[PDB]
């Protein structure tokens, strides 16, 4: 008889020891966010579908525009009539509602705010004083068991924790000037440094972001996107499950950070910002890196989203999972062969970069992410086909031999979408059993 | 199978609020919440403050006390410190509890302001007209997008005027937040013929064409809701609260990009219970709440007006009323005797309630006057009633995304047929 899945017991099946599983060497720099392909000054100007050079999101705009007329949902993929066309550009135009510019990540700018001081809700607690009364708990068993369910409640459909490794915060950010209004903001961005010292809160100066030397600990969410949607990828269902879950990061980080902050600690949100959500979602437990760069993890595969929050509340490290994604990934390449950039590198990792938008001194497969930024004005969307190729992103990969849990080795419209499958946050009723939480899945 | 039931209990077509000649709309001034002979109350020290001053003044004694609730200990300062801490985040995106103020803060009539619609300006989305006007198609592709948005339930119904406020309670367009709580004014909410939802100094305008009410459910926790009165019980109340909130600027911002107008509102502009009994969510209840099948009366309701042609639900039956005739647990063990055990009548016990129409009449500053005294929103009413069917355990016990319990989350699943 076929066992019944067992979400936890695969966990621990595959739990490591303790220690981060990023391997590193000499040259490794803390890496200045300008350098992503989004923001970089070599990789921002992208041709439309006239050969008129514009910032990437406004050439993808053009081809948007140009689908929904000629009643598309893509590129060469033709909607059932142009009202289609239409709801699924709708659909994610308002995905994006609670998120700045693609991301949040502008630190201690609207969403993203560094003290909770300022917020209506702040301001509405004030008498009660919890967020000025000293911590009533610091024993990091409790405080892992309190925060990781106060994280699910926030919508998070994974959480872990890690110890904050200072190589993945980026060395500068990229923001705005604390006086400039949102309207100007893509026009006035400048670089701005993150730094550590010796200070008692989160703290921005004109010059300098500065995060406390007892900023300890990072938490780390997993935000679930919607598989059926995440399969028309290139098209615009897939564009749609992006950024309804970018929205549930901003929430999650702003409920997060003012629970901890209510039990008198500080935290600093940051979704796409601050640092590098991979690296710290491998060292949290969520998963594996993997050939494409994203983060797989045995729920979800790479159909996930990442947020973090920084915090100095004690808590419990989770420890590293490994099972087994790295040596498929050496054998299966199945998202560089359908990546339309050819972006994905067939190759072994190495520790050299392939361009600037890679930091170079630590082992990762080093993919070209201006040839994958590249694809977006032309598909008018944020493609996601390697995600929507990845056998880990099907519901049925795990079985059970009689002894323990292994991967089965056989896996390697947008009317139908529309008409099909959807319940609360596209979160899937046949699935959701494995990401229940007690109390020994919190905390050890 | 949810789906065969809800078919099972629809009802023909027409409103199934029974109402009579004295029927008038209600002045939103006039809920316990903010009615100046309610909104006064002493704190355990004998100080008349705010009612919800009062009620922090009760969180912080339970707090240092290390109480979780009324007469109810913790298992030690932190732990009541806690629950105190989940439920002031849970509010993180709700104004003034409740976002009651109309076209203000998050509950904007228009899209225009909002950095998301300035982003996306150059596709022109809100300013296209609309692609599809057929109604069948609208309502699949709307409630579609409504369960992406976090609703659990999803109805639609003709918007009835009688359950829209007659004045909504909000505050001057130029007050900073700081000064919210002492500027409310009221204002009134009328129905013209324009082209778009306006404010003007002297009226929220609601266009006549505004034909339609989308009505949601958003489920709060099983667990936690049996706590109450205790601390989890407002936990799962405000975190609902802040999903209401994004579901109504997520839906409200799908339909302004499919070409048509919405009004959010959250607690604001209309009585929430009329519109979800209208739109088929469920039945009202002798505690005054709408009991739906999947969730009885404990899930939140939130709610969205616009011209988008839809195609309105069914009212269900699935004998709540009889039910309620004969059980009486609610108001056996309100805490405040705020609950009637008579009948229906269509005359109000207090100014807090609408006369006019037929409903099991409750004394809502009875309600009220419990909360400061226990530090909560009590929900003892809900944690009690079959329908709905320690903290220490609560915090170690199951927990999954946003609350929601795997063991029934099949029950919400949609599909196209059930959708329109
Ligand atoms: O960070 C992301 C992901 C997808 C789309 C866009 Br624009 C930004
Ligand atoms: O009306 C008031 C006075 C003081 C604090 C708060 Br919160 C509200
Ligand atoms: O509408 C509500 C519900 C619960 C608490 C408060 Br304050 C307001
Ligand atoms: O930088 C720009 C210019 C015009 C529109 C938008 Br959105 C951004
Ligand atoms: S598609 Fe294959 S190679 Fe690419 S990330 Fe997934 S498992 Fe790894
Ligand atoms: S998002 Fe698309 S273009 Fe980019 S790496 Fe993945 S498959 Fe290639
Ligand atoms: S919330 Fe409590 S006091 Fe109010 S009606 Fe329900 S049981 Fe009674
Ligand atoms: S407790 Fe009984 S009388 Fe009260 S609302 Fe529920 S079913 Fe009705």
């Amino acid at each position: 008889a076929e066992k019944e899945k067992n979400a936890a017991e695969i966990r621990q099946q595959f739990a490591m020891t303790a220690g981060s599983p990023i391997i590193v060497n000499d040259k490794l720099e803390r890496y200045a966010e300008v350098r992503t392909a989004f923001t970089h000054p070599t990789s921002f100007f992208k041709p439309n579908y006239k050969g008129e050079v514009k910032p990437w999101f406004l050439s993808a705009y053009d081809e948007k525009v140009r689908q929904i007329e000629n009643g598309e949902n893509g590129p060469k993929m033709k909607a059932k009539n142009v009202g289609e066309a239409r709801a699924g550009r709708a659909l994610e135009a308002a995905g994006w509602t609670l998120d700045i510019n693609y991301g949040n990540i502008y630190p201690n700018r609207f969403f993203m705010l560094w003290s909770g001081e300022t917020m209506t809700n702040t301001q509405l607690w004030a008498p009660v004083g919890l967020d000025r009364r000293p911590p009533d708990t610091t024993d990091p068993v409790e405080l892992t068991n309190y925060v990781k369910f106060a994280a699910r409640m926030a919508g998070a459909d994974l959480v872990g924790v890690a110890r904050l490794n200072r190589n993945w915060v980026y060395s500068e950010a990229v923001t705005i000037p604390a006086d400039v209004p949102y309207e100007q903001s893509l026009h006035k961005e400048i670089e701005k440094p993150i730094v550590f010292k010796d200070v008692p809160l989160p703290i921005e100066t004109d010059d300098e972001l500065i995060i406390p030397n007892t900023c300890e600990n990072v938490i780390v969410a997993g935000i679930a996107m919607n598989r059926e949607m995440m399969q028309t990828a290139p098209n615009s269902m897939a564009c749609a499950t992006t950024a309804f879950c970018y929205s549930r990061m901003c929430m999650f980080d702003m409920w997060l950070c003012q629970f901890i902050r209510y039990m008198g600690y500080y935290a600093i949100p940051s979704c796409n910002g601050v640092g590098q959500s991979v690296a710290f979602a491998v060292e949290a437990g969520l998963g594996q890196a993997s050939r494409m760069g994203a983060c797989i993890t045995p729920e979800f595969g790479p159909n996930v989203r990442l947020t973090k929050v920084f915090t100095n509340m004690p808590l419990v490290p989770d420890k590293p999972i490994d099972f087994g994604v790295t040596e498929f990934c050496e054998t299966c390449k199945k998202c560089a062969r359908e990546c339309p950039s050819k972006a994905i590198t067939e190759g072994p990792r190495t520790f050299e970069g392939r361009s600037i938008h890679n930091q170079s001194g630590k082992l990762q497969w080093q993919n070209d992410y201006n040839k994958c930024l590249g694809y977006w004005p032309e598909s008018g969307g944020y493609c996601g086909v390697c995600v929507a190729v990845c056998p880990f992103t099907k519901g049925n990969i795990w079985i059970h031999d009689g002894v323990e849990w292994l991967i089965d080795n056989t896996r390697f419209n947008i009317t139908e979408v529309w008409d099909g499958k959807i319940n609360t946050y596209g979160l899937d009723a046949d699935h959701f059993r494995d990401t229940v939480s007690f109390r020994k899945d919190r905390v050890k």
